[PDB]
């Protein structure tokens, strides 16, 4: 039998799925969540060894080591040891499509274990195995015989080893094939890895013992009562005598407790279930959970005799929480939810798809803190603790089963095919009798990216039957189906049609407004955050909040999958698809991340944070409007620090505390503010402060802020007095001003700046030239490639049209002399093939005070593509050590991504003002800049700004940061005007028409002088 | 492997379900049905040895064929051929339930095949075997090597055999188990057989093949135009050359024809199917599918070249016809159905349960012949066949998955499993891949009798996603479950209530208006014809009549389950459960039929065909109005047949002509009827004749008929002045009357007539006695065992108060002469335990003409269960061959089945006034008579009667039929009254109240004279 290539098959003596099972032996240690005795971790050095297909395995692995295998720690992807290569493919399958057969050449490891196990556990009762995760296919022997077989990567495989097992030493052996009919069902844009990658441990319960149990909380209209429903089965020899306990804890505080014996109720002809109890227990008053507040009580599930004696326990976390849809709105307890979630894939950049609880907590804190309530389990059900971290701190968990098809031909191809269903029917099923029981898991997800089948409509119904506390959502098949009680668009833009055949993604708000669509809209994906990215996501938010219906979503995605990859000498650096030979491969678009691979946030993060803020503020005279966007919660950590600068100047603060119902209001009336003589703008900002720690964040937290302009006084008075006044100089091919010590030297036959003198100091290192180009974000190339061309994308538009290899060609290069000052008059013509792109006119003014005046004026062609950007370049000699400027800041900003930033006096170290993504693109600029600050250097006027040792040709040319030289001096690029970035996808131009630079004609003036 | 232990695998290398195949290389022999020389049959003559258990079966069988072995016929059922026991069970599996496993004693049959197959045939191309029909597991080698396993008795399972044959001789082994892990899936109230009981054939399609197709027909409002949408799926190399063609043909001319390359719409973002093709035809006016009037097109499909060569073909019969549901009713082409229905077995008496055409042409005239239109596939299935005669003779059918648990306890155990419900989609998926091109089937149904589960959900849904052309039913859980259109329940009453709890059965009319619900209601199963049974059929079609959303049912069911076993002399005897040795049993509860397993019907068919009937009638003054109940047809092989008769002799007659449209009206008006002067009562008599044969009846055809009451003028005259007075001679016990050659002999301490002669000769073999009791029916009965008695039952109601053995005891016996007459007064008291049950007095009068007059006075005890009959028996001492009598026959009739008899003048053998009854009972009778002859004897009065060679005594004695051995004499039970013999059914008492003897005080007189 080849078990492995038949999808009818997909277990062999596999125990039926259930909730989380410990086994205590005592109440205590049950309510308390102690460890238990019962349940026994195997997790440490196993043997491994590597075998290029099943038919390779000898015979004498079943009984003995294995000479030449290795020692290794279990759990572990056995790419992430180097056994062989980790595959990156997003749609594309790593096999060829061959339904349901796999290569003949299948990558099979052998792992062993060694262990004990103690007399005690083999006289009574059953001793099974659970092996929490195993990529993708296994067989499972112990002491050499055949105990069984088991598929679907992500949900917990158990084997009853009662009869296998002896006391003392036994051997696990079990084989665990790469490539299955398993891997069908399994093509989710990530890795393609392999091995034992969670959990494998022993549990030991009684023979009579609880095989089940269900937990649900209904309530009264005003959530005042509420009404615990337990229902519990059991297995094993049925006494008059059993009895079952459900008790509920408030802590240590017990509020309610009911014992029955076992059979339930009267349910059809035959009978009722005699294995079966239901408990119900009547709790007022409860204490309701939400992510605002994870109220928890204990639930604990006994099994005993009538006259005392515990034959075992089980328990778990219980949040009084309802989920409903009622008149299209999503409520929990009865309020329209706002999701402010993400998508979250299981990855460290070591150790592969193995989860610990560190790095779940770590990323838990992080959403917390960065205003997330909600994350999907993109897109599989994940390692069993992450739920529980969810119930205990506060997340809405979208589960999601192990399906997604993606590379099939129609993408339905397997989803509608009924000889398929079978195996859907276990991923789906066996998902949610594991996770049912976890308040956090709000919603049911069918899968990912399988189009739209029967087998969908199917298992939507089967989970409607089974839990109607949650809604069912499928975002396949256009997103709107009949498996869905949510249109739950991916990358559906918010004013935007985008009209495909068959699975169209309308603008989210003509989507709800579709004749005879009723369901709330919650995307499954937005905001695709590759590389430089998240431009527009304030659309998004603004739409969410002024449109009931609109009920947020979950940005694709949380956290980059990349690599640790080794140099020569062994530094670490990291590795995307393709660097380890890996091929076919889609190389950077694994790298989707609000975070780098370690955690540490892109600035994505703050523009996220900031729209995602619980309180919205507005402004009329000098009161202050707060609105908490909170639904349970009143603002009872929460503070606000106001501050009014002038031109970065501080000249009043103040900290008013807050006191705002759920969906409530409060008017903070402001003292009187001064008005000063000085000319600048005033600038109001306040911050929402979290004064007391809490257990996702640290005291002092700041969770909102919001900036409006106060008074603005121009500034009137004269320029100050000089009498000094710079001197011509006119030879063959140059221009040569001169003042004191001060030299700029024009190149008549270039046209620009071509050197600056301080003394005898040579200032540039490269010529003061006009750039319209940028190097290419992800956003701006697409799917691009250099083998297959795609058009569309931006880059590509800009390369057709010579956008960069643009000759300039000068047309005037005149000077003049002025009372106080000499004229440079410039123009030039980048061209390209007998066509004029862009055409630059410039007014270069120094004068006796020093300052050189620049004032530039462009052509764009309205038959060309938009330029990237309108602004200079320069490479400066100085390398300084700080940047000041005054502006937007602190961290990286564009004009479609500025929300966040705030204007003020920022000063920061040089390689602050560089942002290191992977694939080396644009980046570090700062918009809305009144002054910059470098070295010796000062900028004044209305500009865009990025200042970094990397030319735009350099991080262009380079495809991974490490690869990247420091080069002489520093490089400057000072834009007038800077494109959009984008970020709605990444797969077509998701620039907006107000974030294009269309105008035609462009004006700036700069201010460039010495302090 | 121990497949058949496991429901995760119900198959290993079987090919995808499909709609009827054959393969034809000829476009035109397909377009006519004409056989294919590509389909081979395999039946005949097999090897086959039974074994014990798959364990027995020895290595050889699989290469050499086995000297022990018998040649027998194939297809067929091994229990058939004597090799183990067929055993009858209703609810209780026949096997332990301990589910996946069966007893490791496992009758396995081992059936062999040696065959030719041509060189031609391996060449190219593919080559299949079919399996129609395994019950319940195989598996199968084909020349020593393995191919594959099959599940599920009653779809095909079809296997590639191209790999595995050889150019000469082949061998085939197929293991067939009678017990597997499907058996538990297969639980239906019926005989438990095994072996390869349908059809085996050889197929042959090319590489390039049509591997699937479905038709739809879709409507305008009015139907007066059509479009036939075909959807065709191909497997093999794609060429851009391929083309298919579908032409719908009417008869032998070519309605409408479309020409398509491969190719569907863009149906996901992935792309569509490139291996599929929807071609839409256009029909203008179409003619109608319908039971009424089956029209049936031709499809073609044709797998072609370009250029016009040939690759394949295939066809199927299309009947345009729409259903669906709207505003509560179950329309049919716009038109709410009335189902005259009834469940069909597929059953033979000695063929067991293969079913071939003869029984099924004759089943399907039958059942047309008799007013049926509709058919249930209870509970699976059937032949392929059955539902082509379906499509061409006009069934609605119900078809049915092969799904029943009703032994599990709950019911629901497997349907509520997750883990069965693989196993359980197979089988609904499968029956609608096969079955969906067929319009005779109007409704899907997930199954019988295993109670409601989330898996019968999934499916419900699976089907209205496929195929929302079809409501779904299923009956399961209540009946009115979320997994059912139809409200479907099994035996529920007209107007009683049956409030099981969880489950209950409401009174039809009642059901259809509970708060909520708005779905019609069709009865799945009603009118148990178990024996003498459908009493109160009347009932259940005066409601379906009055509520639109009763919209009518299925009689359970069509045939009885007898099969044929020979005694000592050869002699071949209908038995039941119990008969060959199977133990657990459920005895004749088989036999529910309305016909018997032979096809002659049971007296209860005559009332079905008249209370189906489809022509209706009223009756104002000398108008008759008659009222369509088609849709569809006119009455254009219809004709009106009216008769007047007084007392028997015709008066008047002649026929009008019919022309009614379907729901219209036709008034009739009556020439001057010649009133008689002579005493008695007309009757007007009419009878709808069908004067041109069809497919299904012979011309003369009676389809309905009805009676009415005419004028009546009572007996004014007095009787003829006799000058005779009969003697009376009192001795010590005895009172002898004698008037010329007649004596009546009254025993003075018994006091009943206990001897009378015409002249020397005796008439009374016993005494004329009351009798209160009948030999009880199976209604009487229920479930009543004598080890399990069910106290609530009639038979054990009526013998607990002592009924049966109640003793006569004499009050009083009294003679007196009159002026012209002899009277003898004589009261009676039956009495049991010190309790008085019944009194009679009557009077007895013989006066000069020699006629007795009898006059009985019935007191019957408040508290004492009502009588089953009010009458006189007696055993007479002739034995005539006629019986012609003056009442309502001539079959068998009841106070509460006798609709369908008529009042006229009957004369009949003596064999047809007894119904042979496999279980044997109270039979014969006939209501409302007025006028007894047998032999020299003459009854005149207002009474029931039966006559037969068999006593009350001997019939409640007596287990079957061919046990019953004709007494000496006539057996004469005279009743005035008789109770209602019920037929709800045959598990309760069903015997509505007002055919009940609760009146405590009847009269009745007969008149007893020599002719
Ligand atoms: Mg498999
Ligand atoms: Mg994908
Ligand atoms: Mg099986
Ligand atoms: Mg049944
Ligand atoms: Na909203
Ligand atoms: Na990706
Ligand atoms: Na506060
Ligand atoms: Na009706
Ligand atoms: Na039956
Ligand atoms: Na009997």
């Amino acid at each position: 039998r080849r078990d492995w290539e038949n999808p009818g098959v997909t277990q062999l003596n596999r125990l039926a799925a259930h909730p989380p099972f410990a086994s205590w032996r005592n109440s205590e240690e049950a309510r308390t969540d102690r460890p238990s005795q019962q349940l026994r971790s195997l997790n440490g050095e196993w043997r491994f060894a590597w075998f290029p297909a099943p038919e390779a395995v000898p015979e004498s692995w079943l009984e003995c080591d294995l000479p030449e295998a290795d020692t290794v720690v279990v759990p572990s992807n056995w790419q992430m040891h180097g056994y062989d290569a980790p595959i990156y493919t997003n749609v594309t399958y790593p096999i060829t499509v061959n339904p349901p057969f796999v290569p003949t050449e299948n990558p099979t490891g052998c792992y062993s274990l060694t262990f004990n196990v103690d007399e005690s556990w083999l006289q009574e009762g059953q001793t099974r195995i659970i092996f929490d995760g195993v990529n993708s296919a296994f067989h499972l022997w112990c002491n050499g015989r055949w105990v069984g077989y088991g598929q679907d990567s992500r949900l917990p495989s158990e084997f009853d080893l009662s009869a296998f097992l002896r006391a003392g030493e036994n051997r696990l052996a079990v084989m665990v094939l790469r490539w299955s009919d398993g891997s069908y069902l399994e093509d989710q844009d990530m890795w393609r890895m392999s091995g034992i990658f969670r959990d494998v441990s022993l549990l030991h319960k009684p023979t009579t013992q609880i095989s089940d149990f269900h937990v649900a909380t209904r309530f009264n209209d005003d959530f005042s009562r509420a009404v615990l429903e337990a229902e519990v089965q059991m297995c094993g020899e049925l006494r008059d005598y059993l009895r079952v306990t459900v008790s509920l804890w408030q802590g240590e505080t017990q509020v309610a407790s009911g014992t029955a014996p076992f059979g339930g109720e009267i349910i059809d002809e035959r009978g009722g279930y005699a294995d079966r109890v239901t408990l119900r227990l009547n709790v007022e008053n409860p204490k309701l959970w939400s992510a605002e507040i994870p109220n928890l009580y204990r639930a604990v599930v006994e099994l005993h005799t009538a006259d005392g004696t515990l034959i075992e326990a089980e328990a778990c976390d219980v949040g009084f929480r309802e989920v409903r849809i009622e008149n299209g709105l999503l409520l929990l307890n009865g309020k329209p939810l706002l999701i402010r979630g993400v998508n979250r894939h299981e990855h460290h950049p070591l150790h592969g798809q193995v989860m610990d609880e560190q790095t779940m907590v770590q990323d838990i804190l992080l959403m917390k803190q960065n205003n997330f309530n909600a994350v999907r389990c993109s897109h599989y059900p994940n390692h069993p603790l992450w739920y529980t971290l969810c119930d205990r701190y506060g997340l809405y968990v979208v589960d999601e089963a192990n399906i997604e098809t993606h590379g099939m031909v129609p993408m339905n191809r397997l989803t509608d095919d009924p000889r398929w269903l079978p195996a859907m029917s276990e991923r789906v099923t066996r998902m949610v009798q594991r996770d049912r029981n976890h308040p956090s898991v709000i919603i049911w997800s069918l899968g990912s990216e399988s189009g739209h089948g029967a087998n969908h409509d199917a298992l939507y119904r089967w989970i409607k039957s089974v839990d109607p506390s949650r809604p069912v959502q499928y975002e396949g098949g256009g997103a709107d189906t009949t498996a869905t009680d949510i249109i739950c668009p991916m990358y559906a833009r918010v004013d935007e049609d985008q009209p495909f055949p068959a699975v169209p993604k309308w603008s989210i708000k003509k989507w709800l407004s579709l004749p005879g669509e009723t369901r709330p809209l919650i995307l499954c994906e937005y905001a695709h955050a590759m590389g430089n990215s998240l431009g527009g996501f304030a659309k998004y938010w603004q739409a969410f909040r002024q449109y009931p219906r609109l009920q947020g979503g979950f940005v694709w995605d949380w956290v980059d999958q990349s690599l640790i990859k080794y140099d020569e000498n062994g530094n670490p650096w990291s590795a995307y698809g393709g660097d380890f030979g890996d091929t076919p491969n889609d190389r950077q678009f694994c790298m989707n991340g609000l975070v780098f691979a370690d955690r540490t946030p892109h600035p994505a993060l703050t523009e996220a944070k900031h729209q995602q803020q619980f309180f919205q503020f507005r402004l009329s005279g000098q009161t202050i409007e707060v609105t908490s966007e909170y639904l349970f919660r009143h603002s009872d950590n929460e503070l606000l620090h106001w501050m009014v600068a002038l031109d970065g100047k501080p000249l009043a603060s103040g900290e008013v505390p807050l006191d705002v119902a759920p969906q409530g209001k409060q008017l903070i009336e402001l003292p009187e503010l001064p008005q000063p003589e000085s000319a600048g703008q005033l600038w109001l900002t306040v911050r929402v402060v979290q004064p007391n720690a809490t257990a996702w964040s640290e005291a002092g937290h700041i969770s909102a802020w919001q900036q409006w302009r106060l008074a603005e006084n121009l500034s009137v008075t004269l320029p100050a007095a000089s009498h000094a006044i710079p001197h011509l100089t006119t030879s063959e091919m140059d221009f040569c001003i001169e003042l004191g010590n001060k030299r700029w030297q024009f190149n008549r036959q270039s046209g620009f700046l071509s050197q600056m003198w301080i003394g005898d100091k040579k200032q540039l290192l490269t010529p003061l030239r006009d750039q319209f180009t940028r190097a290419p974000l992800d956003n701006d190339i697409g799917v691009s490639e250099a083998t297959r061309i795609d058009p569309n994308a931006w880059v590509e538009r800009w390369k057709a049209a010579g956008h960069y290899q643009a000759e300039a060609a000068l047309l005037q290069c005149t000077a003049d002399t002025l009372a106080d000052a000499v004229l440079i008059t410039t123009a030039h013509a980048w061209q390209h093939q007998g066509k004029t792109l862009f055409i630059s006119r410039k007014t270069y003014r120094i004068d006796g005070s020093g300052q050189m005046a620049i004032t530039v004026d462009v052509e764009v062609a309205s038959d060309t593509p938009h330029p990237a950007r309108i602004g200079l370049n320069c490479q400066l000699a100085q390398v300084a050590e700080r940047v000041n400027w005054l502006g937007l800041g602190p961290q990286e900003n564009y004009p479609d991504r500025l929300t966040a930033a705030c204007f003020d006096r920022w000063d920061l170290p040089l390689s602050d003002m560089y942002t290191p993504y992977v694939f080396p693109s644009e980046n570090g600029l700062r918009c809305g800049t009144r002054e910059l600050n470098y070295g010796p250097h000062q900028w004044r006027g209305d500009f865009q700004f990025n200042i970094s040792r990397y030319s735009q040709q350099q991080l262009m040319e380079t495809s991974h940061r490490h690869l990247l030289h420091a080069e002489e001096g520093t490089w400057l690029n000072i834009d007038g005007f800077h494109m959009g970035i984008g970020g709605d996808d990444s797969w077509s131009p998701s620039v907006s028409a107000e974030f294009q630079l269309s105008a035609g004609r462009y004006h700036y003036q700069l201010v460039w002088c010495q302090k």
